[PDB]
């Protein structure tokens, strides 16, 4: 019958086929071979139908070696799940469950404190311990009315061809990803992939341009259907000045009516303008999802807010251990215990708290996180918050 | 030419006329006479074109006596601006400016620490010192897919005719408004107006129904265009249990495809469901705007987060005074000083911070508030935050 194992190079065509059929956006077998370099030996699982040769791939899943920045500018080795897929012929046969269990086992044994993914659908991954941990926020600016506020900072920005300033983009992004929770190291192979997208595609996307600043850049292109809409695919700013200067340039695209960007909830853009409504939220969705693999390792690794007095509690993760958790001076100490729990939550809830994108008090109101103490709740809220708001580095 | 003065009863027809022409959703002379009882003697200003009787009103503005809840469950007398209108024939002649100046003078002399409004546009009121202080967040739930999470609490709620349960609605709302920043006291005259809207309007809105719980209620009606959409005009919940029970009932409206509600950003609804995407944000906008009239009175009045250690700074408001600000133990002391400023911001920025809806660090990134100290920023951030997320009580 069905069997779970690590793919051979023989299994690839089957996997590419399943991938082509599962993901519209499938980047070709070629492009899939850049991401492959991020897959460790043993980072992939397939389900074959039958035993023997000529068995076909009906399930696949893999993880990539990533580096995720978490609050306090700490970088965690992170296992990024990707290309997860079950054949349309084998739904509801337990394949996803078996493949995820096997991959989590490998991820845990390998020593990753956290796993992560982007969710094709919202009701799938909670059951596997993943919680949404960043929030994608689309802003659409009607630039026809947009005027900058007297207080806004600001000729330092240049309009450039992306493919001619790779080094400058890499250096800026690299600084960006080390300072911001949600940041991911972007390897050379992914910079190759990204820069190849910049050329105009006949029957596809119009060519991309870049706005470059010593401390930030934006990549944008005119929408293919709506020609009065500019789409900002990526904007990395490491200083507030760079962020403002880049927006002055984008609002300077007089040929356009609207500029849109997928950004984060605390993007200060609306406050740069004299009319904050002009920056409309047109779309909101979960971004990066997190599964805490090792609770103590993860809790001790991140920084915590200093604006909270030292406190101690006992945290129980459903089927993930019980811990004495002490937080003070922006650090956590997290040790085994069997003392009565003061806070309980499923594993996924913890990943949702972990980068500061969700407040413990909000999850508590949903009974997703249970405690006796309201004071304890406010303290967790305050401790887990992030100085630097969490952003999403790139889908994978 | 033009003159600014307090209206007589002679001026009402002119004002009604100007009102009908300025506000589509105008409270007929009938309803306008309910809100009128909330207007204090001398709370109204008109601009007449010409002198002596026989002059038509070309400008009007007024304020109402309101009670606003701010963090720490503190209730402030608040002056609520409304029916502000300039005749389409007299735009750009300085009328709004003159009317706001005169009203602000009256509001200050009368002893209001704060003024508030709902803004018909986003680029008008900042210049007068108002900052957006709450955020309206529309959620549209596709209830065909909505399943409650195993953890969600939950019988208890009843489907009732609104008009037969006024006493119960009043008591619940009254409890609600005293506990939540943004809460407003709703006077009898406004309950009269509200319950009169519940009846089906011929050629207008459909009949309203209510879901009632001991500790919360929801008012909803089928949308008049889209008959698979239920619109929740108001949902007041005092306990998390009530909030979840009401949503189980709403998700129970099987003849509906979608339920929508205007709510706040920290609404825990998305976390009650197994798929959080199902609660889609379909719209976001500034709600209540605040003008701090008296900086020291306002800063000392509200409670601050207990999680921040005591600290002291010097706050300068552009044309609003400089103050030594000391915050500790959830309390602020705020006294005159000429010591060098550590923080500066326009008056409107302070209004946006006041209820916890906007983070100081976000306004600083936009340069709307200047300091030279990042630690000071984190502390302001943490101190001004609210334990109970800020919500919007009713438009006025």
């Amino acid at each position: 019958t069905v069997t779970l194992c690590s793919p051979t190079e023989d299994d690839w065509p089957g996997m590419f086929l399943l991938a082509a059929a599962s993901f519209t956006d499938f980047i070709g077998p070629e492009s899939a071979t850049a991401w492959r370099t991020l897959v460790p030996t043993d980072g992939a699982v397939v389900v074959r139908d039958g035993a023997g040769p000529g068995s076909e791939v009906v399930g696949m899943a893999l993880y990539m070696d990533l580096r995720l920045t978490v609050p306090g500018e700490v970088v965690l080795p992170t296992a990024g799940l990707s290309f997860v897929a079950v054949a349309p012929t084998h739904r509801r046969r337990g394949l996803l469950r078996a493949m995820c269990a096997e991959l989590h086992r490998r991820i845990a044994d390998s020593g990753y404190p956290v796993a992560a993914l982007h969710a094709s659908e919202g009701g799938i991954y909670g059951r596997f311990g993943y919680g949404p941990a960043t929030t994608l926020h689309e802003l659409t600016v009607d630039r026809r009315f947009a005027r900058f506020h007297a207080d806004a900072p600001g000729s330092s920005v240049r309009l450039v061809r992306p493919t001619e300033h790779r080094g400058e983009f890499e250096a800026i992004y690299e600084r960006w990803r080390q300072q911001v929770p949600g940041g991911l190291l972007r390897p050379q192979v992914l910079w190759d992939e990204l820069l190849a997208e910049c050329k105009a595609a006949p029957g596809g996307d119009r060519e991309s341009f870049a706005l470059l600043h010593p401390d930030g850049y934006a990549l944008y292109r005119v929408d293919r259907t709506d020609l009065k809409l500019a789409r900002v695919s990526e904007l990395r700013a490491v200083t507030a000045d760079a962020h403002c200067a880049l927006w002055r340039a984008l609002i300077g695209l007089d040929s356009m009516e609207r500029i849109s960007i997928i950004t984060h909830p605390q993007d200060p853009l609306p406050h740069l303008l004299t009319d904050t409504r002009l920056a409309r939220t047109t779309w909101r969705q979960d971004g990066l999802w997190l599964r805490i693999m090792n609770v103590p390792a993860a809790l001790e690794a991140r920084g915590y807010a200093h604006e909270v007095g030292e406190f101690s509690t006992v945290l129980e993760v459903s089927d993930g251990g019980r811990f004495a958790l002490k937080i003070g001076d922006g650090r956590a100490r997290c040790t085994p215990t069997d003392a009565a729990a003061e806070i309980e939550m499923d594993r996924d809830v913890l990943g949702s708290l972990y980068l500061g994108a969700h407040r413990a008090s909000t999850l508590a109101a949903a009974n997703r996180l249970r405690t006796k103490d309201s004071q304890l709740l406010r303290r967790l809220d305050a401790a887990f918050a992030s100085d630097v708001p969490v952003q999403t580095a790139f889908e994978f």
